[PDB]
RNA sequence: UUAGC
C-alpha cells in the first residue's frame, strides 16, 4: 500500500474528507493512474496483508481444463455448433484450455490471440478451425462484456481504501467497515492470477484491449478466468462500498469458483442463480415476532399508481411466513450443483431472523448482491436454435369446425364456438372498435405520429427489404452520396416515399436480420429488426392492445428504470395484511402464435374496425377488396378498409412466419435462414400485444374458467373479490397479483394455493406455462418487495460489466465517462453506503478523467477538471476549507446542482478566495470582494464546467453532402411525413400565422417542417465516424480547456442572485423504524435521513410526469418537453394567444383543437415542475424515488422568514418565478448532507422584476 | 447485421 500511498497520498486525503479537493491535485492523480502499468496493480495487491478469515481453499480444477474441441460438432446443416453434456442449456462457453490457440502477440510476445493460421483454414472450410474459431471468437466475447480493463476498478478501489475508515458528519463515529485486508473476493482475484502468471513478468491474466481481446500464454489460463475475475472484482467493491457481509461475500465467492470449477461458468451460473434469492429473500421469517411494515392506501382511481402512506403496521406472529416452503427445492438445488454447503448455511441464518427490521432486509439485500453479475454468452447459432425452436401446446385447442370460409387471410371465430378463444375474441373485437370509433384516429397528425413511430435511426433489415423489393423489379433510390448511415429505417422511409403501398407490399414478408441482445444473469435473447412496411402494417395491432391497456386493464406502460417501476405499488402490494402472487409467463413470445392468439386476434381486430374504418384509408395504406367465404356456398368481393388491408397483410406474416436471416459472426461458416412462428420483439405491438393478452386470459379466468372448475366456497370467494381493473396489475408477460388483506387478517395461504393451481392448469390450454410466484414477496419488473421494503438487487447492476453483443470495438474514450457516472447513480439508486460511493466513484473518475491523445507526433493530453464531474452529478467530498461531506449525492445535476454547492458555501468559498490572493476592489453582488473571474480559470472550475457541457462523442455532421442528393434525400423524409395534405396545410397555416404573433418572440419554434431535418441528423449520426471527426472531437475540448471565461451560463448567472436560509430541519414524513429499502437504514444517514424527512415518492413517476406537459406525444422527432417550453415561454413573454394557437398548428394540430389548447394554456395555473422548464429545469432523477412534489410545494417558503422583503416580492405578472424559485430552494436543501431543511428565501439581489427580465432575456434567446 | 418502449 506503500506504493498505492506514495503514488496517490494527496490525493487519497481529499477525497477522505481530511484534505481539501484541488484539481491540481485530481489532474496529478488522473496523470498517476494513466502511467501506473497492468503489472503495477497486481504488484500493489501484492503488498496487503490479507487476513486469514479473506482466505478460502481455491479449486485446482480451475486452472486445468481439456481442450474445447469435444465440446463443440458441425451438425446436419453444417453449422458449428455446441455439443450438449449437461442438458439442452449445455450451450454457452464452455470451461476449457485457450493458450494452445493462439499466436504470440508482435510486441507483447506473452499474449496471445487467435492463430490467423486456424482462422484461414477455418475460412477455408476446415471443420475442425471452425470448431476451433468459434471456441475463440466466444470466449473472447465472453470476456468482453465489461466495461474497461479489470485492473483500473482494482486499482481504483486501492486508491480510494487507502483513506481508511470515514467519518459520518451525521452519526459522529467511524464506519466500522472491514478494511481490504479482509476483503475475500480481492484475496481470490490476486490468488487466482498469480497463480495463472506464474513466474512471468507479466501479472495480467488477460488484457482487455481495442484489437481484441489478448490471453496471457500460460497453460494454466481458462476461458472461464475473464468472467471469473469479473465476478470477485464486482463483490470485492461492493463488500467496500455496500458495507456488504464479508462472511456472505464467500459464499458468493464459493459459487464462483465452483462456476470456474464446471464445464461452463456461464452455464453453471444460470443453474444456480436462484441460491441467494431462494434461500433469504423467499424464505424470510417462517417465525416472526415484531417490526414495523409500512400501511399504505392505494388511492383511487387505481390506474393512477397514487399511494398515501398512514403509519406503521406493527408486526407479529399472526403475519408469519404462510405460503409454501420452499425448503426441499432449495436445498435440492444445492445438492444437484455441490452447493448444499452454502445453501445450508444460508437456510441457517436466515432462520435466526425473527423480527422484521433494517437488520434482516440488509441482510436479505447483502446476500442478493453476492449473485454473478456477468452478461451470459453463447454463439447466435445457439441463441436462435434454442429461442426460436420451442412450440407452445395447445393443450385445448380451437375446433376446426368454428372458424368461418375464409375473408382473404382471416377467419372469424363463429359466435357459437364453445372455445375459451370466445371472451379473447370479445376483447379485441370491442377494444378495436372502440379505437376505430375515437375521432383522433382518423386525424392527419396521429397517422403521422404513428407513421414516425418506427421511423428512427435504428436498424430495420435494410438490405432484406431491398431485395424482396428487387424479386418485383423494384428499384429503391440509393442517394448516393449522401453521409447518412444506410442501414436505418430512416434511411428506408426515404427511399419508400414516394411509392403506393401495392409496390412495397411485398417487403411485408421480406427477410428479418439477426439483432441480438445479453443480459446479467439471464440467456441472450434473439430480436427481430422489423422493415418500415411490416412496421406499418403492424398498427392496427398496436393500437387496439394500446386501447386495451389503457381502458380496459390496470398495467404500467415503460421498459423499467427504477421509480418508474411503480415503487409505490410494491410497497402496498407486499405489506401486511396484503398479499401478492408473482405471476410470470415463460416463453411468452413463442406462445403468441396463429394457432390461438393471433389467428383470433386478427380476426377480432378486422371485424371490429369494419364500420369505423369503412371506405377509407389508413397510415398512407389503401382499402382494397379480398376474397370472401365465410358463408357456405356464397363466395363474393368484399370491400375491405385501409386499416382492414392493414390486418390482411399482417395476417399473412403472422400465418407464414418470420425468416430469421442469421449471420453468426462468431462461428465461421454459419449463415442461414430459419423460419420461425416465435412472436417479434422489435414489434411495435409486442409489449403493448403481451400487455393486453395478459389481462384479458387473466380477466377471463376469473371471471369464467376459475368460476367453472371449482365448488370450493373460499376460492369461489377469493376469486370473486378480485378483479383485473382492482387486483392485477401487468406489464408484457409480467402480472402481480394482489389480494388486499382485511381486518380478519391476511386471506387464507390454503385458499390461495387453491386459486393458483386453478391458473397453472388454466394456461396449459391455449399454451401458456404461467411462472407463479407465491412465496411473502412482490416481484414486479425485476423489483422486490417484502412486508413493504424494497430490496435493490446489487447483483443485477455488475459496477464493471456491460452488454457488448455484437464485435464492433466500444466507443472512443469519452464515451466511458457517461458510463462510469451511470455507476455511480446506480449506487444511489441502490442504496450503498454514501459517503464509502462517493469516495471510490472520485477514485473511479479521476481513474477515467485523462486520455492521451494524437495529432501527428504531436502527442497531447486530455484531463477533465474534477470539476467537470461535479457538472455532470458528483458531489464534492470537501472545498475551500469547508466541513467534510457536507454536500449529499441528490445534489441536482448541471446548472442547478452548481448553484446548490455553490450557494451552500457562498461565504466560505469569498473567505477562501480572499485569503488566497484572489481579492478585487470590485464588490461582487455573489462572491463580495472576491476575485472569482481569476480564482475560476486557475482551479480549471470554468474550464471543467464548459467541458461538461461538451459532446462526448465523434460528430458526423459537416461531412461533405452533395446538396443535390442531400435536398433529394430530405424532400423524401419529408413527403413521408408530408404525406396528407391536410397535415401540411396545417403546418403552412401555423407559419404565416407564426410571422405575425409569434416570430420573434422566441427563436426555438419546433415546426414538423424540422423533422425531416431531424431525421437526416439522426441517421448521419448514426454512421460510424472517423479518426478524424475524433481528432475534431478532442480539439474542442481541447480547446474549451485552453480558453478562459468571465461567468457561467445565463441562467446560472440569475439563480446566483437568488440567496436563502435554512432553517429548522422537517419533522418525520414517515416512521424512523420503518423499513423501505434495505440498505438505507440509520447505518447510512444521509439517504436514510433524506428518505425520512423528505418522504418517499408514493406515486408512479410517468403518470406524475405525465400531468406537467399539454401534449403527450408528437411526431418522433420533436420534443414533447420543447413545445411544452416553447409555448409556456410563448406565454411568459407576452406573445398573444394566437401565437400560441400558431405554434400548436407549426406541429400539427387542428386550429379548432390549436385555438382550443392555446386559450387553454393562457389562463392555467402551470404546476410548478411544468413551468419549472420555460428555464430548462428539471427534477433530478436521484430525487425520484422522494416526495419532491411536497418539498416544492410545503417546505421552500418564498415568503422571508422575517417577512416581506422589497427585493423578495414577486411582481404582478412574474408568477411564473415562483417556480423556478422552488427548485433553486430545494437544490440547496437536497444537497446539503442530513435531514432535509425548511429553506427560507432570504434575498433576490436586483429583486425579483429584474431577475424575471434576466430570464425573459434567456427564454426569448434561445436559439439564436 | 445489430429491434419496440
Ligand atoms: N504525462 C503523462 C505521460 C504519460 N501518460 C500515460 O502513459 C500511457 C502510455 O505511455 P507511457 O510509455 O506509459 O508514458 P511515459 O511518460 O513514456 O513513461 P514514464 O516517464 O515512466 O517514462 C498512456 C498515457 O496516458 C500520462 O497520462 N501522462
Ligand atoms: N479520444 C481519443 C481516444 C483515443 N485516441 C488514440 O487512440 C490510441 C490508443 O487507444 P486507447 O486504448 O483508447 O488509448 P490508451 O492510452 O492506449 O489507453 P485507454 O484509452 O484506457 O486510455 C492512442 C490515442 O491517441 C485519441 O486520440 N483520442
Ligand atoms: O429488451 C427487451 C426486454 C424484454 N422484452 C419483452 O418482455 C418479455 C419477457 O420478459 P423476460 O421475463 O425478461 O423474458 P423471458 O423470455 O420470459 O425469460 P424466462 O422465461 O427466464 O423468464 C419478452 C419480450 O417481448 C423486449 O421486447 N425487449
Ligand atoms: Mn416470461
Ligand atoms: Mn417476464
Amino acid at each position: 500500500s506503500s506504493m498505492i500511498l506514495t503514488q496517490f497520498g494527496p490525493f487519497i486525503e481529499s477525497i477522505s474528507g481530511i484534505t481539501d479537493q484541488s484539481n491540481d491535485v485530481f489532474e496529478d492523480a488522473a496523470k498517476a493512474f494513466s502511467m501506473f502499468t497492468r503489472s503495477d496493480v497486481y504488484k500493489a495487491l501484492d503488498e496487503i496483508p490479507f487476513s486469514d478469515d479473506a482466505m478460502l481453499p481455491i479449486p485446482p480444477t480451475i486452472y486445468t481444463k481439456p481442450s474445447h474441441d469435444s465440446y463443440y460438432y458441425i451438425d446436419a446443416l453444417n453449422r458449428v455448433r455446441r455439443k450438449t453434456y449437461q442438458g439442452p442449456d449445455d450451450v454457452y462457453v464452455p470451461n476449457c484450455s485457450i493458450v494452445e490457440l493462439l499466436e504470440p502477440h508482435e510486441t507483447l510476445t506473452s499474449y496471445g490471440r487467435l492463430s490467423e493460421a486456424i482462422e484461414n483454414r477455418a475460412k477455408d472450410g476446415d471443420s475442425q478451425a471452425r470448431i476451433a474459431t468459434t471456441y475463440g471468437r466466444i470466449a473472447e466475447s465472453q470476456a468482453r462484456q465489461i466495461k474497461a480493463p479489470l485492473e483500473k476498478f482494482v486499482l481504483a478501489l486501492l486508491v480510494a481504501e487507502a483513506g481508511g475508515s470515514l467519518y459520518d458528519p451525521v452519526l459522529q463515529k467511524y464506519d466500522e467497515i472491514p478494511d481490504l485486508s479482509h476483503n475475500c473476493p480481492l484475496w481470490c482475484f490476486r490468488e487466482i492470477c498469480r497463480h495463472i502468471s506464474g513466474p512471468l513478468p507479466d501479472r495480467a491474466p488477460y488484457l482487455y484491449l481495442s484489437a481484441g481481446v489478448f490471453w496471457l500464454m500460460s497453460p494454466r489460463m481458462t476461458s472461464a478466468i475473464p468472467p471469473l475475475l469479473s465476478d470477485l472484482v464486482n463483490l470485492a467493491i461492493l463488500q467496500q462500498t455496500a458495507g456488504l457481509d464479508p462472511s456472505l461475500v464467500k459464499l458468493g465467492v464459493q459459487i464462483c469458483l465452483h462456476a470456474a470449477a464446471s464445464s461452463s461458468y456461464s452455464w453453471f451460473i444460470l443453474k444456480t442463480k436462484s441460491i441467494f434469492p431462494q434461500n433469504t429473500l423467499h424464505s424470510m421469517y417462517e417465525s416472526l415476532e415484531g417490526g414495523y411494515c409500512p400501511n399504505l392506501e392505494w388511492l383511487e382511481p387505481r390506474s393512477d399508481y397514487k399511494f398515501m402512506y398512514m403509519g406503521v403496521m406493527p408486526l407479529s406472529a399472526k403475519y408469519a411466513r404462510s405460503a409454501p416452503s420452499n425448503d426441499k427445492k432449495a436445498r435440492e438445488l444445492g445438492e444437484k450443483y455441490g452447493l448444499s454447503s452454502v445453501v445450508g448455511e444460508l437456510r441457517k441464518r436466515t432462520k435466526t431472523y425473527v423480527k422484521h427490521d433494517f437488520a434482516s432486509v440488509r441482510y436479505i439485500r447483502d446476500a442478493m448482491a453476492c449473485t454473478s453479475g456477468i452478461f451470459l454468452v453463447r454463439t447466435p447459432t445457439e441463441t436462435v436454435l434454442q429461442e426460436y425452436t420451442q412450440s407452445p401446446e395447445i393443450k385445448v385447442p380451437i375446433p376446426q369446425k368454428d372458424w368461418t370460409g375464409p375473408i382473404g387471410e382471416i377467419r372469424i371465430l363463429k359466435d357459437t364456438t364453445s372455445s375459451i378463444a370466445r371472451y379473447l375474441y370479445r376483447t379485441w373485437y370491442l377494444a378495436a372498435a372502440r379505437m376505430a370509433a375515437q375521432p383522433r384516429t382518423w386525424d392527419p397528425l396521429f397517422q403521422a405520429i404513428m407513421r414516425s413511430q418506427y421511423v428512427t435511426a435504428r436498424g430495420g433489415s435494410g438490405a432484406a427489404l431491398r431485395e424482396s423489393l428487387y424479386a418485383i423489379n423494384v428499384s429503391l433510390p440509393d442517394f448516393k452520396g449522401l453521409p447518412v448511415k444506410a442501414a436505418t429505417k430512416i434511411f428506408q422511409a426515404a427511399q419508400l416515399a414516394n411509392l403506393p403501398f401495392s409496390h412495397t407490399s411485398v417487403a411485408i414478408l421480406a427477410d428479418t436480420s439477426m439483432g441480438l441482445r445479453n443480459q446479467v444473469q439471464r440467456r441472450p435473447r434473439s430480436i427481430m429488426p422489423l422493415n418500415v412496411p411490416q412496421q406499418q402494417v403492424s398498427a392496427p395491432h398496436t393500437l387496439t392492445a394500446d386501447y386495451i391497456n389503457y381502458h380496459m386493464n390496470l398495467s404500467p406502460t415503460s421498459g423499467s428504470a427504477v421509480i418508474e417501476k411503480v415503487i409505490p405499488l410494491g410497497v402496498y402490494a407486499s405489506s401486511p395484511p396484503n398479499q401478492s402472487i408473482n405471476i410470470d409467463i415463460s416463453a411468452c413470445d413463442a406462445s403468441i402464435t396463429w394457432d390461438f392468439f393471433l389467428s383470433v386476434i386478427m380476426a377480432a381486430i378486422h371485424e371490429g374496425v369494419a364500420s369505423s374504418s369503412i371506405g377509407k384509408p389508413f397510415m398512407g395504406v389503401p382499402a382494397s377488396i379480398v376474397n370472401d367465404e365465410s358463408v357456405v356456398g356464397v363466395r363474393a368481393a368484399r370491400p375491405i378498409s385501409g386499416m382492414q388491408n392493414m390486418i390482411q397483410h399482417l395476417s399473412k406474416l403472422y400465418k407464414r412466419g418470420f425468416s430469421y436471416r442469421v449471420n453468426d459472426s462468431f462461428s465461421p461458416g454459419n449463415d442461414f435462414t430459419h423460419m420461425t412462428t416465435t412472436f417479434p420483439s422489435g414489434s411495435t405491438a409486442t409489449s403493448t400485444e403481451h400487455t393486453a393478452n395478459n389481462s384479458t386470459m387473466m380477466e377471463t379466468f376469473l371471471t369464467v374458467w376459475g368460476p367453472e372448475h371449482t365448488d370450493d366456497p373460499d376460492v369461489l370467494r377469493l376469486m370473486k373479490s378480485l378483479t383485473i381493473q382492482r387486483n392485477y396489475v401487468c406489464q408484457g408477460d409480467d402480472g402481480l397479483m394482489i389480494i388486499d388483506g382485511t381486518t380478519a387478517g391476511k386471506v387464507n395461504s390454503e385458499t390461495i394455493q387453491n386459486d393458483l393451481e386453478l391458473i397453472s392448469k388454466y394456461g396449459e390450454e391455449f399454451g401458456w406455462k404461467y411462472d407463479i410466484a407465491y412465496d411473502g414477496t412482490a416481484e414486479y419488473l425485476k423489483l422486490y418487495f417484502i412486508f413493504g421494503c424494497r430490496i435493490p438487487n446489487l447483483s443485477r447492476h455488475p459496477i464493471v460489466g456491460k452488454e457488448r453483443a455484437n464485435s464492433s470495438a466500444e466507443e472512443p474514450w469519452p464515451a466511458i465517462l457517461d458510463q462510469i457516472m451511470g455507476v455511480f447513480f446506480n449506487g444511489v439508486h441502490d442504496g450503498l453506503q454514501w459517503q464509502r460511493w462517493i469516495r471510490y466513484s472520485w477514485a473511479l473518475c479521476c481513474a477515467f478523467s485523462r486520455q492521451r491523445t494524437m495529432i501527428g507526433e504531436s502527442v497531447g493530453y486530455l484531463q477533465y477538471p474534477m470539476w467537470s464531474f461535479v457538472y455532470w452529478g458528483l458531489p464534492l467530498v470537501k472545498a475551500f476549507g469547508s466541513d467534510p461531506w457536507i454536500f449529499s449525492w441528490y445534489m441536482p445535476t448541471g446548472d442547478l446542482g452548481m448553484y446548490s454547492w455553490i450557494s451552500l458555501i457562498r461565504p466560505l468559498m469569498t473567505r477562501w478566495m480572499v485569503a488566497n490572493g484572489y481579492v478585487t476592489d470590485r464588490c461582487s453582488t455573489v462572491f463580495g470582494n472576491a476575485d472569482y473571474r481569476r480564482c475560476f480559470n486557475e482551479l480549471k472550475l470554468y474550464q471543467g464546467y464548459y467541458m461538461a457541457q461538451l459532446p462526448r462523442n465523434p460528430k458526423k455532421s459537416g461531412r461533405a453532402a452533395s446538396r443535390e442528393v442531400r435536398e433529394q434525400f430530405t424532400q423524401a423524409l419529408s413527403d413521408y411525413l408530408m404525406q396528407n395534405p391536410e397535415l401540411k396545410s396545417r403546418v403552412l397555416r401555423g407559419r404565416s400565422e407564426w410571422e405575425k404573433y409569434g416570430a420573434g418572440i422566441i427563436h426555438n419554434p419546433p415546426s414538423l417542417f424540422d423533422v425531416p431535418h431531424k431525421w437526416y441528423q439522426g441517421a448521419q449520426e448514426a454512421a460510424i465516424a472517423t479518426r478524424e471527426e475524433l481528432a475534431e472531437m478532442d480539439e474542442t475540448l481541447m480547446r474549451a480547456r485552453r480558453h478562459s471565461y468571465s461567468s457561467f451560463s445565463k441562467l446560472l448567472e440569475a439563480y446566483l442572485l437568488v440567496k436563502w436560509r435554512m432553517c429548522e430541519a422537517r419533522e418525520p414524513s414517515v416512521d424512523l423504524r420503518l423499513p423501505l429499502c434495505a440498505g438505507i437504514d440509520p447505518l447510512n444517514s444521509d439517504p436514510f435521513l433524506k428518505m425520512v424527512s423528505v418522504g418517499p415518492m408514493l406515486q408512479s413517476t410517468r403518470k406524475y410526469f405525465a400531468q406537467t406537459l399539454f401534449m403527450a406525444k408528437t411526431v418522433s422527432g420533436l420534443d414533447v418537453n420543447a413545445i411544452d417550453s416553447a409555448l409556456l415561454r410563448l406565454r411568459t413573454l407576452g406573445a398573444d394567444k394566437k401565437a400560441l394557437t400558431a405554434q400548436l398548428l407549426m406541429v400539427g394540430l387542428q386550429e379548432s383543437e390549436a385555438d382550443a389548447l392555446a386559450g387553454k394554456i393562457m389562463l392555467q395555473d402551470v404546476n410548478t415542475v411544468q413551468l419549472a422548464r420555460v428555464v430548462n429545469l428539471a427534477v433530478p432523477d436521484t430525487w425520484m424515488s422522494l416526495d419532491f412534489d411536497s418539498m416544492f410545494k410545503h417546505h421552500v417558503k418564498l415568503l422571508p422568514k422575517d417577512g416581506r422583503h422589497l427585493n423578495t416580492d414577486i411582481p404582478p405578472r412574474m408568477g411564473w418565478l415562483r417556480a423556478i424559485l422552488r427548485f433553486l430552494g430545494a437544490g440547496m436543501v437536497m444537497t446539503a448532507t442530513g435531514v432535509a431543511v425548511d429553506i427560507y428565501l432570504e434575498d433576490i439581489h436586483g429583486g425579483g422584476r429584474s431577475l424575471g427580465q434576466r430570464f425573459m432575456t434567456w427564454m426569448r434567446q434561445e436559439g439564436r
